C-alpha cells in the first residue's frame, strides 16, 4: 500500500546500496498500489530473476 512508482534498493550484508550482483536483501517500495488497487508484475518479475543463479 505505498507508491508504486520508486526504484528497487539492493542491499548487501552492511547497510550500503551495491552492485545488484553481490546484493542479499531486496527493498520492494510497494506492489500494491494506493490509487485503484492496482498491481505491478515488474517487481514480481524482478524477483523471480534475482531468486536464481542471477
Amino acid at each position: 500500500l505505498g507508491d508504486t512508482s520508486k526504484p528497487i534498493r539492493y542491499l548487501n550484508s552492511c547497510f550500503v546500496e551495491t552492485s545488484p550482483q553481490l546484493a542479499k536483501v531486496i527493498e520492494i517500495p510497494a506492489l500494491i498500489d494506493d490509487s485503484n488497487a492496482d498491481t505491478n508484475r515488474t517487481a514480481v518479475q524482478e524477483l523471480i530473476k534475482w531468486l536464481h543463479h542471477s
